[PDB]
């Protein structure tokens, strides 16, 4: 990868990541998408870069595309259940409530992030 | 590897072979069986190609991912194995076998606290009593 060869300096990469989120926070989604795609080309193995791109797909209602990337993000992180939470949201939008339930249940059972667990439980409470 | 392919596919967001149903389910089953035929006979290099082929076609298949992860673990490519085991768990969230194997990989990667976390999860959440015994044996050694 480009990261493996140190093709752009670390501080420049940080800046691009911040600009990507600046675009995202301002609702400049097309530009944010370009920037997160750029970041994920540069380092496919970076969980936060992958999470930024998955968030763009989720915003654009490309819920399967987002869920796929979230699954990769979880795997690379190991112990961050934030991607699993967002996968749950995607599964609800895909009309797969039992898959969604499974995601939120995993957050509740495995995560030590108390605020994330509250959010997961709020979704579980709503699922019929 | 199989993860970079999945990510490149997601980035490019174009038509994949899966999107067009380029290989039918029964053909994929046959290739999977041939992959394991190679594996069972110790032809690991050919098995690896076949599981890589399967994971290019349909990366989000627990059984395909598990086959490939096992090969990397045998080859002492422990980071690669751990990553794929974590994918396997994510896709099949009720089977703690991949979490157990991730624990093993983490110990070999000199990450005992990550390993401990994996084996603890097995103990707390798995209903596989024999797997729990194995997980506890590793916890006792940490
Ligand atoms: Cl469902
Ligand atoms: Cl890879
Ligand atoms: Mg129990």
């Amino acid at each position: 990868t480009l990261k493996d060869i140190n093709a752009i300096p670390d501080d420049m990469m940080d800046d691009i990541y911040s600009y990507a989120y600046d675009f995202y926070n301002k609702g400049r989604i097309e530009e944010a998408e370009v920037f997160f795609r750029f970041l994920c080309i540069y380092d496919f193995y970076n969980v936060d870069y992958i999470m930024g791109l998955a968030a763009i797909y989720q915003i654009k209602e490309q819920f399967q595309q987002a869920a796929d990337l979230y699954a990769v993000a979880f795997a690379l992180g190991k112990n961050d259940y934030t991607p699993v939470f967002h996968t749950g949201q995607c599964q609800l939008r895909l009309k797969a409530p039992l898959k969604a339930k499974e995601c939120f249940e995993l957050v509740i059972q495995h995560s030590n992030d108390e605020k994330l667990k509250i959010k997961a439980q709020s979704y579980l409470d709503a699922i019929q």
